[PDB]
């Protein structure tokens, strides 16, 4: 239904993120750093004391943030949301992307997004704007968590109630 790049435009953005994971893996191996350090294991505070893991995690985040913000913008009216199914199609991928990110890191919370379908529709024209409220939560929780440790290395003066020290 969509002509020109407007069709693959969605796939193009997803392709970058998909490949982004591979870019870090090859980079991590080059520096010979424990890749599994990203998630390591579930046990309270995560180690990954190395700035590389925390810093690299942002790279996988910032790029992902574009996808979420893009959904709200791409909403347009028809250009991206061609058919009535295209509206949810955009969010459909985000649900799947929850995997790749989980591997590189990022906090899991597909339950909140999935649960949104129960109360809220799924991702209709206005539904995206409304349900988007839940998504923004992840952007702050993921960023704030990695953000603190980010400028933390720069100076010990860094402090914030949002982020806990170890």
């Amino acid at each position: 239904g969509l002509k020109g790049e407007t069709k693959i435009i969605l796939e193009r953005s997803a392709k970058d993120i998909t490949d982004e994971i591979n870019k870090i893996k090859k980079d991590a191996a080059d520096n010979n750093v424990n890749f599994a350090a990203f998630t390591d294991s579930e046990t309270g505070s995560k180690v990954s004391e190395n700035s590389f893991i925390l810093e690299a995690k942002v790279r996988a985040t910032t790029v992902a943030e574009k996808f979420v913000t893009a959904i709200e913008g791409e909403a347009t009216k028809l250009k991206k949301t061609g058919s009535s199914g295209e509206f949810s199609a955009m969010y459909n991928m985000m649900l799947e992307v929850s995997g790749p990110l989980e591997e590189l890191g990022v906090l899991r919370m597909t339950k909140t997004v999935t649960d949104a379908a129960e109360q809220h529709p799924t991702t209709t024209a206005e539904g995206i704007l409304e349900i988007a409220k839940i998504m923004k939560t992840k952007l702050q929780r993921v960023h704030t968590k990695n953000y603190c440790a980010l400028e933390k290395k720069k100076n010990p003066n860094f402090t914030d109630e949002k982020c806990k020290n170890n």
